[PDB]
């Protein structure tokens, strides 16, 4: 069957406020003269005043920006009122949905990781994983998919690229031969995490690893 | 009972295009995946291309600025078909209405008026009426709502001001005494319409008032 969808409005909206969204109605309007109201968290309640409806056309508004990540969806009630003062329908639910955008930059849970791996480790094996979370849409965009990469490491010895990490996961594995405790007993890397699979927002943390025998 | 009115979209809009009206949906595309199309005036057939629909997530949108005095409503028709190739829904009508803009000036319905007045007529006397016409929306705004006025009179004797219009009718009616066939035997008045209850848009026309025995 057809069936009519949530209202959608997209989250940090510019310009000119208020924003006309649907027109609702009573056809009770071709008898007497009809009074629109809403009622609900986002009207009436916390947060207020965020959608209002013109009283005499029914015209449903935002009056502000939206943030998807503050809240998600609304759920409101139209009311019908006759200019005599009785309620002319059973009050109607309306459901909101909050678009995303990119907004929010990722963040690593932790400003340093560490981990430990033996000096003898065969070039493959898994030493530790760094790891960032994105508050933005995850389900419906790309706006939270985060892309792993190394930027940095110091010492950069005995090469350069001693470790390597998966792009997807964030688990860092030996990538060469060559690590030695006594020479070179730590290492620390500059880590980023970036959204829309590698392109978008970024930001970095550090991951200390510690050469064992 | 609570009804949907038709998507309504203002003439003249300006800005990005093409701009989403509203998401249509079929609850089928739980168990398959539904690809959206429309037909009509105005879709498919002429003017071509005013409206799409977006394949995948249904949002129906207008490609181009409106002219309400052009078409003033759209008569479409959803379809839904799976990616096998069967339309899963009987198609729905849509209905499309236009709202209005003050962007038509009035036009008097002639370039020159004539009318006749006996030199003995009484003041209030009706002599003639000037008419405009305008292409706005005279039902549910004031952009088609005319004032009429008198910007002059040619000659100013034996008065200045010998005639008078009706504001809203364009009735023009002997104001004053003294009208005299052998020294004046014609006026020549230069008069206006404008919307907006006189403050809008505007344009004139001219009465020639032939005075009679
Ligand atoms: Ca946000
Ligand atoms: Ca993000
Ligand atoms: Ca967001
Ligand atoms: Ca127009
Ligand atoms: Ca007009
Ligand atoms: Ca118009």
């Amino acid at each position: 069957d057809w069936v009519i969808p949530p209202i959608s409005c997209p989250e940090n909206e510019e310009g000119e406020f208020p924003k006309n969204l649907v027109q609702i109605k009573s056809n009770r309007d071709k008898e007497t003269k009809v009074f629109y109201s809403i009622t609900g968290q986002g009207a009436d309640k916390p947060p207020v005043g965020v959608f209002i409806i013109e009283r005499e056309t029914g015209w449903l508004k935002v009056t502000q920006p939206l943030d998807r990540e503050a809240i998600a969806k609304y759920i409101l009630y139209s009311h019908a009122v006759s200019s005599n003062g009785e309620a002319v329908e059973d009050p109607m639910e309306i459901v909101i949905t909050v678009t995303d955008q990119n907004d929010n930059r990722p963040e690593f849970t932790q400003e340093v990781f560490e981990g430990s791996v033996a000096e003898g480790a065969v070039p493959g094996t898994s030493v530790m994983k760094v790891s960032a979370t994105d508050a933005d849409d995850d389900v419906n965009t790309y706006n939270a998919a985060i892309a792993y990469t190394i930027v940095s490491q110091d010492p950069e010895l005995p090469h350069k690229n001693m470790f390597t990490v998966n792009r997807d996961t964030g688990v860092i594995s030996v990538l060469t031969s060559g690590l030695d405790r006594e020479s070179y007993p730590t290492y620390t890397l500059v880590v980023q995490a970036a959204d829309l699979q590698g392109e978008g927002l970024s930001t970095t943390a550090k991951a200390v690893i510690t050469v064992k025998d």
